[PDB]
């Protein structure tokens, strides 16, 4: 029942150590782990050499045995470049545009994060407006350790954005005039994710159905650009005398 105890670190750095340690639950080979997880804490922030000496202390009178690590981070890794090709409507896209101003400076501590975020993002502004053909030609974070420098090379292509096409209905006991006049986008209009998520929020809000699924037919847009949407509903179907005759 063993406690980590971390001398050294300040700050960041201190933090994204202690969170990587409590990773694990006390022989040569537990230390090694230890010694890893603090190394992986380190380099993510930018630390690749730095210097970690444990001291273990003796099983005491009577608690939790302390192993303590005191780390020297060391020299850091600086960004010393980034390369950043946006291409297809990426290129001219307001979000791309956008994303592509949060680079590092130059100069700046490494942190892989930024890098893995970055493309995380490029990703998700991609499935949101519907470039689904999106793909990196290349998408390298390179470490020169000799120069103590990084390197970002992304080169990144959106390809063009998809149109929705026709939505048609299946199940339906309302008309498709009527569903028609539901769809919050006309066809050729550019794809977005949101367009999604407002057609099945009109759809709800009409009281008509008990489930839809909603399907982008992907099989033949990879060639048209062109999503058709198939929408798969089920039905939600849930005072004065009959033996009034008529007028003699």
């Amino acid at each position: 029942n063993v406690r980590l105890q971390v001398e050294g670190l300040s700050g960041q750095l201190e933090k994204n150590v202690r969170a990587q340690l409590s990773t694990i639950e006390p022989d040569r080979r537990f230390r090694a782990r230890v010694d890893d997880a603090i190394r992986e804490g380190l380099k993510a922030l930018g630390y690749y050499q730095p210097t970690i000496e444990f001291d273990l202390r003796p099983p005491p009178k009577k608690g939790r045995q302390v192993l303590i690590a005191k780390v020297t981070p060391g020299v850091p890794v600086l960004i010393g470049g980034t390369d950043v090709v946006l291409r297809g409507g990426a290129r001219t896209d307001k979000d791309y545009l956008k994303l592509l101003d949060t680079r590092p400076a130059i100069g700046t501590v490494l942190n892989q994060g930024d890098y893995e975020n970055f493309k995380k993002s490029l990703t998700s502004i991609a499935l949101r407006k519907g470039y689904f053909d999106s793909e990196f030609t290349k998408a390298q974070l390179g470490i020169a350790l000799g120069l103590h420098k990084a390197f970002w090379d992304i080169d990144y292509n959106s390809g063009e954005r998809y149109r929705f096409g026709h939505v048609t209905f299946e199940g339906s006991q309302i008309r498709d005039e009527y569903l028609q006049n539901l769809v919050p986008f006309k066809e050729g209009d550019e794809y977005e994710s949101k367009d999604l998520a407002e057609l099945n929020r009109r759809l709800s809000a009409t009281g008509w159905f008990n489930s839809v699924v909603v399907a982008p037919q992907f099989d033949k847009a990879r060639e048209t650009k062109v999503l058709p949407l198939t929408g798969v509903v089920s039905p939600r179907t849930e005072g004065y005398s009959t033996d009034v005759g008529p007028r003699v």
